[PDB]
């Protein structure tokens, strides 16, 4: 039936509220998203490429100016859009005596907030103002980690209990305001943060991490159905693709033909070395084609001297996205993947074994992505991932990524094992820069393509990476003790990107 | 079930293609959209109010630049994007060997189109390039009436022939792909078309008309459901929204409370000066709250010496309207309002009673908005329009706008029965200023304020307000023989706003 507008509602406050929180993970603003993801997570993580070159200053080439990698820090349109949007929420749960607004404004804030300290180690955290203001005492990122299970305990307490309410649809463009999707989404995120803290804390994370599959506490996303994708662009403008196509190559010069690989970002050479390698049926769904003769795909090297778009840049594979695509936060490949390594290298209780997990996860992403074959991939113990042939021949790599194959062998070590499982989760988290990011500083894995071009001046290794950013250059105006205290007592470690955070404590 | 991203389907290209279409009735291009609708349409049509001080030279106060005059044909947001994406959708229609998406683009084409001669007068139309080019000669305005009709009457046997189809609801944010909705719409704006001609071509005003109500063709909207209204902004910024609140007053400046009643458009007086006098149910819906004592609801004069935001614009009433609100085509009040007046005024056999019509159209407003209380109004005898007390005592108008009473008189005069049905359509098109605007061009209702600060140079009439725009700059460069041709043989006028355009010949 005809329902009229009811600005009144508030409820309409609510919805607004509600989603500029969503806006909070990866950004609708297409710049802030840009730095976020495109720029920071997705090179960092072994997806993206960089691909203007009149980016001389770059995350990639570890050399980047304090507006780039600040950002997750400093822009207005994170922290203190957050914390803004969640004392309003927490006031409207209390004024309508309904505790399910704030609980899941409480799931979106780890999701929000783990983003940023897993990028800089510890942040202004427990702290933090009712407005979003960070000129506070620092968090080591242990009580961080902490709070967040805390936070996740708590929403996930409120939420069971309240589990045949709802939010209301308008509200919420992951779930539609379903209550138990966001129970399982929120035992999801404290598995992915418990398997985070495997190795600094293993008791905490045995325990958390069983507690996130124990079915008496809701269970985790284990359905496409349920992933936590926030589909927010159907009538509008999705940032990563807004981001990847800035600067693209003009069809008047480029032919008198479209060019569909976008601009300012293509896809990396070393995701697309190991699909070309294992013959994935996923590749056509993740990426655009190579105009390079004869081959369908083929990444920019991270961390080179970048070429011209115009001349040879543009010829690279690209990022296959829409204007309408949604902007994905956490899927249930990942889950699989997550109990799989719980299992296999941990010993944990993850519900099933680990082959199990493995295969789940590669079929839950064959399954998410549309593509077909899963069942021969799983069962391929031949295809290797490739070297990185440069068609350009200025950046070529002469070795195979790695030697590591599909399927699943138990009798492996756990090295192996490990490698493998986070090879896969890392194909199936495409676009999820951050995360991969985060997974390869703890595990070492997937084995990438070393930076050649490292404009570090040598703090920064060309194997291990960005290990995390540089404190924001406004932290030691706004709120020097505080920063200075962190770096001191936290940090453990030189401010600069070669220290490691506090989880990335792997032998 | 779970369903796959597949960018590939395209199913994707046309869904783009439709979206770009009905983009360019109202756009959702927050400047393009500001010009068109909050600037021109709005304020000429008696619903908005300019409200910069900064803005001296105004379409409202008949003093425009070029810019802002010319935008509905010079915006390359408008016929280069409709022209464009029309071409895209003819040659899917051809290629699919289905007509679907081609007579429902026609249908979107005419809406968009109709708002462009009727601001203008004679156009380029016919010729029009397949990118949108204009640079070609001018049909006369009833010549691009004539064609309307035909492009109309051909998406209607198209649509009736294929009722059982379906666009893919992607495609389409009025209806959800809804064929048989589709061709409610396009007999129902076929109607509005018909009315606009009663003047200027009374055998085919009754022809088409009668046509459009006749249920052989398929019919009109009949019911609020079925409302041609843009929900495209459920996960965005409406324009109208953002445009009327730019530069507003901020709440650190404001007393520490926030405003609310928007920055360069407030609401009109006029409007406000009708619907407080009738005690409307609907000015809750339609507007925000005046910051006068004593006064819930007080427009801003149009055409006056514009005041500062900050000190008194700022209090006068807002526009009601959310950053997620749609944005309006079409309605059903203003069908029953055009069956209503084709009785009543011009003897056309509408399938009803001109008091049965009337009555309706009120009666689907006040649902429209969810306004209580219509069957008491409609039987008001009594209230009438007040006077425009300026509570800032600068702008008063002395005057009763009008003396018109609500409630249907069937022994009323023509003129009478024109008024009172072109009064209440009126406030029912809240929003739709240049359908507001044709209306008091071609009947001369509602009695509006006259203007006072006219900017015209003695060129415009502060009572008959502005008859048309004046051609575009532009024109006389790029395309000189064919506007100077058309001024010479099909305006019937000089080139300015005093000028009426051809269907503007009541007596
Ligand atoms: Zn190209
Ligand atoms: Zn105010």
């Amino acid at each position: 039936p005809y329902e009229a507008p009811d600005l009144s509602a508030d409820g309409y406050a609510l919805g607004s509220a509600m989603n500029n929180l969503a806006g909070c993970v990866v950004s609708p603003d297409v710049n802030t998203a840009q730095f976020t993801d495109c720029l920071l997570g997705g090179p960092l993580g072994g997806y993206f490429a960089d691909s203007n070159a009149g980016f001389t200053e770059t995350i990639s080439n570890f050399n980047p100016k304090d507006d780039w990698s600040r950002v997750f820090l400093k822009s207005d349109k994170i922290i203190p859009t957050l914390y803004s949007n969640l004392t309003q929420v927490k006031l409207v749960s209390q004024n309508t005596n309904d505790p399910v607004p704030y609980a899941i404004a409480q799931v979106i804030k780890v999701a929000a907030m783990h983003r940023v300290t897993d990028a800089f180690g510890p942040i202004p955290y427990s702290q933090i103002g009712a407005n979003g203001e960070i000129a506070t005492p620092y968090d080591s990122q242990e009580v961080t980690y902490n709070t967040f299970f805390d936070e996740l305990n708590a929403a996930i307490a409120t939420l069971n209990e309240n589990s045949n309410e709802q939010l209301v649809p308008t509200a919420d463009y992951i779930y539609k305001g379903d209550v138990k999707k966001w129970i399982r989404f929120a035992n999801s995120l404290k598995l992915r943060l418990a398997i985070r803290i495997a190795y600094a804390n293993p008791v905490k994370a045995q325990q958390m991490a069983e507690e996130a599959v124990n079915p008496a506490n809701g269970g985790v996303i284990e359905s496409n159905a349920d992933n936590a994708t926030w589909n927010y662009f159907e009538t509008s403008q999705n940032p990563i693709y807004v981001a990847t196509r800035y600067n693209q190559v003009q069809t008047s010069d480029h032919g008198g033909v479209p060019c569909l690989t976008g601009g300012d970002t293509h896809a990396a050479a070393d995701i697309i070395c190991y699909m070309n390698g294992y013959k994935d049926n996923r590749r056509e769904k993740f990426f655009t084609k190579s105009e390079w003769a004869g081959q369908d795909y083929v990444g920019m090297r991270r961390g080179i001297v970048i070429p011209e778009l115009k001349t040879t840049g543009h010829k690279y594979s690209g990022v296959n996205i829409a204007p309408t695509s949604p902007l994905y936060w956490m899927n249930a490949a990942e889950v699989a993947f997550l109990r799989a390594e719980g299992q296999a290298v941990f010993n944990f209780s993850m519900g099933g074994t680990a082959e199990s997990f493995y295969n789940q996860g590669i079929r839950l992403s064959f399954e998410q992505w549309g593509a077909d074959g899963v069942e021969d991939y799983l069962k391929d113990d031949v295809n290797k991932p490739t070297a990185y042939t440069d068609p350009a021949g200025t950046n070529t790599y002469q070795n195979a990524l790695s030697n590591i194959t599909i399927k699943w062998n138990d009798s492996a070590d756990k090295e192996e094992k490990q490698e493998r499982i986070i090879v896969q989760k890392w194909i199936a988290n495409w676009q999820l820069g951050n995360e991969a990011w985060a997974d390869f500083r703890r595990t070492g894995y997937p084995k990438l393509i070393p930076v050649k071009e490292n404009k570090s001046g040598g703090v920064v290794d060309s194997e291990k990476g960005a290990r995390r950013m540089p404190y924001p250059l406004d932290e030691f105006v706004s709120n020097k003790a505080n920063v200075e205290y962190a770096i001191a007592n936290y940090l453990h470690g030189a401010d600069n990107m070669a220290t490691d955070v506090w989880w990335a404590s792997k032998k």
